[PDB]
């Protein structure tokens, strides 16, 4: 019964504290969320100061519960429905050929606001890698994230790989894997397999002058 939580336009914070290979840093996300219309809108910033890693490589971390269901597929939305307690969001992601990201997040009201906590840990990154390198494009393709039950756990597994640009036109890898959790005791909806159509547009703030990224994201669900 989380619905008539997302029935209009939801403030949304994000918090991250990481470490890549040594490499600390921390980012804040500010933004607005429009279940309706699987509409996200946030702006990043990286408090510590210069990003250690990619921007894009950050993207999957940084809120599944604006996804747009379709009327005839509500029964499935997991996400909106361990709300108001929320949930745990973990995932092991691994770059290919390189290190991989290791995740633990909450997702969860504080109030009025939708607030995503998380602790990222990555390692057996090649500084002289793609990542480590800095050598992905500034943008984003759109992916389709499947969506399976783990009646087991309570929860959900979820599968997927994203493909990031390289600078030559050639692409990085990303294989995800997670998994997700209610934080109640409460009932949640299990789903039946289907999967969320992920688009995402990246871009700047000229006005800014931190480290950032601007991101504009709709999320629809499908399959079903």
């Amino acid at each position: 019964k989380g619905e008539e939580l997302f029935t209009g336009v939801v403030p949304i914070l994000v918090e991250l504290d990481g470490d890549v290979n040594g490499h600390k840093f921390s980012v804040s996300g500010e933004g607005e969320g429009d279940a309706t219309y699987g509409k996200l809108t946030l702006k990043f910033i990286c408090t510590t100061g210069k990003l250690p890693v990619p921007w894009p490589t950050l993207v999957t971390t940084f809120v599944q519960c604006f996804s747009r269901y379709p009327d005839h597929m509500k029964r499935h939305d997991f996400f909106k429905s361990a709300m108001p307690e929320g949930y745990v969001q973990e995932r092991t992601i691994f770059f290919k050929d390189d290190g991989n990201y290791k995740t633990r997040a909450e997702v969860k009201f504080e109030g009025d606001t939708l607030v995503n906590r998380i602790e990222l840990k990555g390692i057996d990154f090649k500084e002289d890698g793609n990542i480590l390198g800095h050598k992905l494009e500034y943008n984003y393709n759109s992916h389709n994230v499947y969506i399976m039950a783990d009646k087991q756990k309570n929860g959900i597994k979820v599968n997927f790989k994203i493909r990031h640009n390289i600078e030559d036109g050639s692409v990085q890898l990303a294989d995800h894997y997670q998994q997700n959790t209610p934080i109640g005791d409460g009932p949640v909806l299990l789903p039946d397999n289907h999967y969320l159509s992920t688009q995402s547009a990246l871009s700047k703030d000229p006005n800014e002058k931190r480290d950032h990224m601007v991101l504009l994201e709709f999320v629809t669900a499908a399959g079903i």
